[PDB]
């Protein structure tokens, strides 16, 4: 019996850059939560090295490009979006606003793009459904140790529109985030969307102990078995070696899902966006890959492209405007992203979003401090 | 309302640096802020500044050096050091005098004026503050071709004798002071008034640059070229196939430029890439280099990386700010004393011995 | 000298935090003794960022569930990769001294280390052990006859390895204890006998500098010879003295720089351990200690060519906060957080974690 | 101007801590003269930071017992592989000035040297020195006759080599000093400053002094390979690697990093003296390790000096023999010869790690 206060409040903000809006929504979210959200493991090191990866690589301006009006819209996998980000699956979109996912499935269906549904959702799929508005939707799942469990929610997907499925596998056992420890944090709300398939060990299950209760010994047969079930495109999510991209695409898997978590599992680790030169490499433009954990500009978003991503996730600085101002709060974000890679498109000659993905980038050995 | 200093006095500048915190002290915060920005959380401009450690110069001793010569040449002006003033736009957020101070201190000391066509002081005003002296012409574009012969037309008649297409802020770059400021112009500007709907005054930047021409092309090098007849400098070059790209178009000189950090951000440190550039024209017109240069060891880090001028920014406006025309004079001489200092100890006579100088790498940057 | 008394299981969230908390319970002089290093410690930073050089890859559909930490030293079966670094007077922790440490390595499963310098008797301390299997660090005598009875008695006590620390022939600028003026508050039973009195109220300078300076190979070789045990030689730093270490009869090679409390203005512990694997060539095991924190640099070390990984900081600081409990408590957490990084790798027992591929971090702390 | 008068045994721990105990007890404006360096100083951080980027390593079972310091340089036998380095103005530091230094130099067994801009005259020196051996620094003057005439000067007091400070045709950029408008409170005897010496010297110069002092020349402030070279071929007696403790040139190297290069070049031809900011018996054997033969000390002895008088700045000189003999013991190395031989570890990483 938790008292759990999120903020309420729907409104437009004004975003001068995503960075501020951690420090913006700290202020309106319960601590536990807001830290949550914000924390990652141990010293959280490796969140600062997916920052800071950015700087390793750096875009040149361009000049008598003949550029004018830059259309950032693309498509993946068939979904005609209108800028080359999505929402990444998250599951705790309640500790940020009392609309929980819901509303951020309407800021991203307003928007124009493609909404990332965690099966582990604190919202109903009755209120997401509302946000969405018909919009297209992807369903994130843990492999669970029920054969039966992972079928029937599979189906819950299909069935609630899902055009893919995300398997994020990166999560076997939980990161070491000591900010949840240190506060004590328990995560309060259930997950309406898939109660009634818990069977097993996921009896009971939250996402207080979702880590353990599903499954460790996750193997490449997992990914061809989800894939033949579904029928629908498979992500792998959390890849950081391009060994397991290999391995993923020999597995029936449908994209390449660039991901460390947001930083929040394995510790002492590489920033994610320095890892992804080496994984699309390897890929060799097989399958479509998603890009994300650290992406806060517009520069961002196109050093991305132009080192291998078709599209990145975004995932806090949305949930930071949700907290600040629901799902309006959270449009607002994505409206800044949109015209954040509109400047950065205009300012190094890229017409449209292929152009982007051949961006001569500028290595920078020194790093950071320069 | 716009309360900008009015005080005409020379100062004592012991570095360059220490003139921002300085001007900021009586300079109104939302001017001043605009002079001192840059791009976001201003890592780029940080960039600028640290490029400068990446490469290090050495002490030589027993060279048969005495009393440096700074003074050089550049299409034809004989100047008195190798630096220029930058094309920077309304100088009466620093100073009531405004353009027509800046130009009086170049002037005097002996070196080139470059003109912004976002000044806030007409051709007539500068001009006498020139006094005669040699003045470059900087376009921002019309979208309009009429318009942007009319402009060139203006400039040549004024005097101008190079022109200086800007072509890195096709739009504006994330300025955060500004946006957080709301910084809006205080007055007009009469050079561009033509084509923006209204003066200037009371807009911003964004919509400026945004009245401007944003589909540059290799074909407006060509064009501003054969309708001034005048040596054409491509601004704001950090890529080398762009530099090759201008002088393929007919462009007379390439200006190395990341405009001091306040367009494109995440990008490199100036200096950075200042000699894959200078590579790549090899010695086909002359370079200038600007965004970062703030030391003596700056112009000859910059000359002795395929430079053959440097331009000067934020210092100068600083200056401008602190003392009017005798205040902006005042950096101007510093840097030249400062030139002349590092001249007679890396062993360098004169501005074409700065150009042959060994340089130590330094691949452990900032912290060392 | 009030050292803390108290024992009870302690939370470790990290390692890190143990070292703050220590302080509040420790006696200043003491404390310090423990947690500074030399000159301005800019060698024992190096120890932690060092571990940033080399980063570790998450691992996916990688066929693993709970991976096993268990491995073989020697004749040793332990419970996990890691082992107890020899640590003087343990009594500037705890009131339990040695005989505290002693018991929360044997329940957990590892091999104690027993320094030449601890302020227990190897009666004290055969009594926390309970069985338990132990190691002997000598730092040796001027006199021959001395050394031989001091490893006499050791082997006579249970120990079934013999290290010889070579790396302490001169005392490192530690300028905490100058500073703090710091002097043993107790003595020393097992090297008395050559201090011309007791090694109470000395300096470690002068503790130090009773002890042998001109250690040369024929020590390592005239040690071996005389034990009929398994020699390892600790400090090593450079290959080529792991060339000599062997030559000269060693069966194993403990890397170490001391917890950077030696020669200062050095490297960081983890990058020379590279060489120094590349050079022993598997001849004989390798410790590697100096800086471990987490189960990342476990796996790391492991990754990085060490055969075991030794603790020391930490389970001091788990000792002061909680005596045998608080020691338990901080082994317990490097299993599990090693048993979570082997999960999160796709490693399924401690080879695997050997065959690692590491990620080059040429940017290094700040990235 | 009131200098500091005490004269004590001053425990140094290390000799960073010094500069700050000095600070309260030397007047402001030749305080920030002695510790302040061009620009904002980052070349003097430079100094600083680069002994970090070659470490040293620990050596076992090397069968070492008390390391022997002593060294030889151009026959001059001394306690340690250091020297003094030449300083101006020891008045600013204490009232005993270049006398003081001179005890604490003579007494522990090393080479003074001889700053031409000393505040002292050689007699005063001579009766600090006792005996103990000197070399005496130069800056040049325009007229030809002035200079061989404090050469003979020099010569006559004793001195057996000659430092020719190269480096300093014109000041560098001392911030700190244009700020608190520092003017010097004394004369000096022996001999704005920088301009009445030769701007425009020339190799010629050196071998003017090479072949008419009859004494062997150092040339002071290399930084270069390819003036060690000119400077041997010039008559030079032993090259001396310097940037000056950072007070000259700006956004140039730290003086450390320059020494490998040189070294090379120099190949054993004569004698490599080292400074700028040596502050332990770390870097004292790095710099032998690196292709020096001796350092010279110079600030931490200046900041004794002001904080004990003669008997402070010796505290100073016993630190650095007892901290290197703490270096050898654990490097390995019986004597000053195996310092030189000491391989280093390469840390690409440098400063921050
Ligand atoms: C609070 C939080 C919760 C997350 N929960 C999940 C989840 O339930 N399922 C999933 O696939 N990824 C989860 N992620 C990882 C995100 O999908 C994504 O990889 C990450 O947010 C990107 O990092 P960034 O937000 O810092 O850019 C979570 C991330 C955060 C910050
Ligand atoms: C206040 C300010 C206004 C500027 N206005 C213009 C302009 O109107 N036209 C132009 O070509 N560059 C403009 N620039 C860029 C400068 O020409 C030049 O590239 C830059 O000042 C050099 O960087 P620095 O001052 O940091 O050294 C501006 C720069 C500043 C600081
Ligand atoms: C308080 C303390 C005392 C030490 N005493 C000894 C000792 O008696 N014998 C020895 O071989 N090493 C001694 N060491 C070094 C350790 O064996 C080991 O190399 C070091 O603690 C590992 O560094 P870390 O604790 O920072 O990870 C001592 C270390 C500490 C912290
Ligand atoms: C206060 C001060 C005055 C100096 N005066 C001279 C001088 O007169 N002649 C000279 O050759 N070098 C002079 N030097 C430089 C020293 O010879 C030497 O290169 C420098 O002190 C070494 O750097 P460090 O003392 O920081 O280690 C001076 C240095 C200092 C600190
Ligand atoms: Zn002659």
């Amino acid at each position: 019996d938790i008292e759990y206060n999120a903020p309420s409040e729907i409104k437009y903000i004004d975003v001068v850059n995503t960075y501020d809006l951690e420090e913006e929504a700290s202020k309106v979210v319960p601590h536990g939560g807001f830290n949550y959200i914000a924390g990652a493991s141990g010293d959280e090191w490796t969140k600062r090295a997916n920052d800071r990866a950015w700087k390793h690589k750096l875009l040149y301006p361009r000049l008598a490009q003949d550029v004018e009006a830059p259309d950032t819209s693309t498509e993946i996998l068939g979904h005609k979006i209108k800028a080359p980000f999505i929402m990444a699956p998250i599951a705790a979109h309640g500790l940020a606003h009392t609309t929980k996912e819901a509303g951020t499935a309407r800021a991203v269906s307003e928007f124009g793009t493609i909404m990332s549904i965690s099966a582990y959702s604190g919202a109903t799929f009755e209120e997401i459904s509302e946000g969405l508005n018909g919009g297209p939707r992807w369903f994130q799942i843990y492999m669970a140790k029920d054969d039966q469990q992972n079928r029937d929610i599979l189906d819950e997907a299909k069935s609630d529109g899902a055009t893919a499925i995300i398997l994020t596998a990166d999560s076997t056992v939980s990161g070491n985030r000591d900010r949840d420890v240190k506060n004590k944090f328990v995560y309060p709300f259930g997950m309406p969307i898939v109660q009634r398939y818990l069977r097993g060990t996921a009896e009971g299950m939250s996402l207080n102990n979702i880590y353990g209760a599903s499954k460790q010994k996750i193997s490449p047969r997992d990914i061809e078995e989800i894939a033949a079930h579904s029928g629908l495109p498979v992500f792998v999510k959390g890849i950081q070696h391009p060994e397991d991209a290999d391995m993923a695409i020999k597995a029936g898997a449908s994209g390449i899902w660039v991901s460390n978590h947001g930083a929040r599992q394995l510790y002492e680790a590489p920033g994610s966006f320095d890892t992804l030169p080496a994984i699309a490499e390897r890929v060799n433009k097989r399958v479509p890959i998603v890009f994300d954990s650290g992406v806060r500009r517009g520069e961002h978003v196109a050093k991305a492209l132009a080192s291998g991503a078709d599209v990145v996730a975004l995932g806090r600085p949305v949930l930071f405007g949700l907290a600040l101002g629901g799902w309006q709060g959270a449009y607002s974000v994505l409206d800044y992203f949109q015209k954040d890679l509109t400047r950065v498109m205009q300012l190094t000659g890229s017409q449209n979003v292929e152009d982007l993905k051949g961006l001569d980038l500028f290595d920078n050995p020194y790093g950071y401090e320069y």
